[PDB]
């Protein structure tokens, strides 16, 4: 109603909305169009716009002052300057005294220019004139955000279970490795609930395969972790590796199911196992087969999976491979210095996630061939609603933990994301915090980044910041790149301050999963920025570095090194509260306005709003044993807190009994 959609051309079905909106007929409501070159909106914004948005993206939370193009790419360097990161999340909010949200549904590569060229000038662009274009009318940003909620569809729901800690490396190869994780967790009795396997756990990088030489039993390696509440959480990637007698390959190729070149051949991608194909995510009957392979895992006793390499990520492809190679030998040959390193260095960066490779591959879309790179960011979402559908056919009540690197919008219904591949920099620290409520505005409740930083090297006083935002972020996981320093928390000298930080988040879980259930089944937001909650406050709408969660609570992790404490701003009366390492739980009231306060190295730290309460659990080192029966609750006197709660492993969320009152 306060809902309209502009269509142009004829745009690709990316089934991102569940719900069904006329085509409006009359101009476009804000702003100008123009076909001159592709297709461009623009819009002349008031100095003191907001913009909220584009969900996975570089920089803030308000938007202005950069430039965001929505490409999944793989790119591991998330500095300032990146325009692209793995997700494409086309909805604006330009919130001031005009307001409106916009989402483009368009499945390849969209331009936002938010005030990089011009200060007061939004443009949107794309090279097709072939889009839907959704206008949404509202009072205030958060209220356009529900609405786009809800015609989204509701989103992906984790098992309980995924609440908890969780530990990976890009390394963990045999069960020796493994069981050194368990041990170092257990013994040190620092809770944890999963252990990721990466790529190294499958027989030669083969998609649905197990090394049976390190997991000849692997169903009973399965069931000794999970006697012991670690989930293993296997990863899968998009390129199936292209081998004579390996069954997904063969029924890859037999049956059609791959993309292939415009020669009608299948198209071959370099990537882990070397040569690949990649399952043709758009055709459903590929999708239902690829999908129908997770039961390999299932069957074994797995309750979860990440995907990975789903932009899809290229490493080369044959064609770029042998221009390579030609160059190479141009420039061994070279004596004359016509050809400089630079240009052969050159070459050998263009053949890796090339945009030429894009074009070279095709989807079968009901019988009809598309390009990639015509639907682009629609691949990994795809791959993740290819996984999603095939849970709902083996077990439908059932929910399995499920997150994918690269998404569009649609794919937050079937899986989380995680934020990729960052770094052991302070910077991600509050890089990880921004991301937060964007994504939520775009339906990705079950999010997260790699604490410590995946990449280069953290430290222990990096680590332990980092897991003092991860203890409010749903998904919560230790992970680092192969050739790091390791960053286990057993890794570091006092071990106890990893053990009270990560105590913290289990202490919390029932609280944080009662929080996520009410958000979701609401199609409501578990991150908010203060904006959204204390609208009328100008100090409140422009703070970045402070988020709401639920109803209850406000974060506001330490995110520089040596820092004793920060600065923060109350938008009104709070109970500063700090889970201390010896297990009490500090508290203080603090009223509206300006503060530092205090927050050591092992301190975690969060605000109680005035009126509110939540309960706090005593530490257990698993979330099946977490006691919630008679949880303490902290905050206001005379308040009180609805708790949800269920078994944390079915779909049964509409009943009276899941919820339950608790007054202070
Ligand atoms: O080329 C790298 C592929 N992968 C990228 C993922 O983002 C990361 O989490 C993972 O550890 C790594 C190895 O599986």
């Amino acid at each position: 109603a306060m809902i309209r959609k502009y269509r142009y051309g004829a745009p690709f079905d990316t089934e991102a909305l569940t719900e069904k909106i006329e085509t409006a007929e009359e101009a476009f409501p804000y702003g100008e169009i123009s076909q001159k070159e592709g297709f461009a909106f623009t819009y002349i914004m008031d100095e003191d716009d907001i913009v909220y948005g584009l969900g996975e993206s570089n920089r803030g939370i308000n938007k202005r002052g950069y430039c965001y193009i929505s490409n999944c790419t793989d790119d591991p360097i998330h500095t300032e300057d990146k325009r692209s990161l793995y997700g494409a999340h086309n909805f604006i909010i330009v919130s001031g005294k005009t307001t409106f949200g916009l989402f483009f549904d368009y499945p390849s590569k969209l331009t936002f220019d938010i005030g990089y060229t011009r200060m007061d000038t939004l443009k949107v662009s794309c090279e097709n004139a072939d889009l839907d274009i959704y206008v949404i009318e509202g009072e205030n940003a958060y209220d356009i955000v529900k609405q786009f909620r809800r015609v989204i569809g509701r989103s992906y729901i984790p098992p309980k279970f995924a609440f908890g800690f969780g530990q990976s490396r890009w390394g963990y190869t045999t069960k020796e490795d493994f069981r050194a994780v368990a041990k170092g967790y257990r013994e040190n009795h620092i809770p944890i609930d999963m252990i990721y396997m990466d790529i190294d756990y499958m027989q030669d990088f083969k998609d649905f395969t197990v090394n049976e030489k390190n997991f000849p039993d692997f169903p009973e390696f399965v069931k000794e972790m999970k006697d012991q509440e670690l989930r293993l959480i296997p990863i899968i990637d998009a390129g199936v590796k292209v081998e004579k007698g390996y069954e997904v390959y063969e029924e890859g190729v037999k049956n059609n199911y791959f993309c292939k070149r415009e020669d009608g051949s299948d198209f071959v991608a370099a990537v882990w196992p070397g040569d690949t194909h990649f399952p043709d995510m758009l055709n459903p009957e590929a999708r239902k087969w690829f999908g129908d392979k997770y039961r390999f895992l299932i069957d074994q006793g797995i309750e979860g999976f990440w995907n990975d390499m789903n932009e899809p990520a290229i490493f080369y492809s044959s064609e770029g491979l042998a221009e390579a190679k030609e160059f190479a030998g141009e420039f061994a040959k070279d004596t004359e210095g016509k050809i400089h390193p630079w240009a052969m260095q050159a070459k050998m960066k263009d053949i890796v996630n090339s945009p030429e490779d894009y074009k070279r591959f095709y989807h079968n879309v009901n019988g009809k061939k598309i390009r990639h790179d015509k639907v682009h960011n629609l691949f990994g979402y795809n791959m993740t609603r290819a996984a999603g559908e095939a849970f709902e056919r083996i077990d439908p009540e059932k929910r399995f933990l499920m997150f994918s690197r690269s998404s569009y919008i649609g794919m937050h219904r079937y899986g989380g994301i995680w934020m990729g591949d960052n770094k052991s920099w302070w910077s991600h620290i509050l890089l990880n915090l921004k991301m937060l409520p964007s994504l939520n505005m775009c339906g990705f409740m079950y999010t997260g980044a790699d604490l410590g930083g995946f990449g280069d090297d953290t430290t222990r006083d990096l680590l332990l910041r980092f897991l003092a935002l991860g203890v409010f972020t749903p998904l919560m996981r230790d992970h680092a790149a192969e050739g790091t320093r390791e960053q286990e928390c057993y890794q570091f000298e006092n071990i106890e301050d990893f053990r009270s930080v990560i105590n913290a988040r289990y202490r919390l879980v029932p609280y944080l999963y009662s929080e996520y259930m009410k958000a979701a089944l609401n199609d409501d937001m578990y991150f908010k920025p203060l904006g959204f909650v204390y609208p009328d406050d100008k100090m409140a709408i422009r703070v970045e570095d402070q988020l709401m969660l639920g109803n209850e609570i406000m974060i506001a992790p330490v995110y520089e090194q040596n820092a004793r404490g920060r600065y923060v701003y109350l938008p009104e009366e709070m109970k500063f509260i700090k889970f201390m390492p010896d297990g009490s739980i500090s508290e203080e009231v603090l009223e509206k306005g300006v503060h530092y306060v205090d927050v050591a190295l092992n301190e975690v730290p969060l605000f109680i709003r005035s009126g509110k309460c939540i309960p706090v659990a005593e530490a257990a080192e698993c979330v099946k044993d977490i006691d919630t029966e008679n949880m303490q609750l902290i905050g206001y006197e005379g308040s009180s807190y609805t708790l949800y709660e269920d078994d944390g492993i079915h779909k049964d969320y509409d009943k009276k009994e899941n919820y339950r009152v608790l007054t202070k």
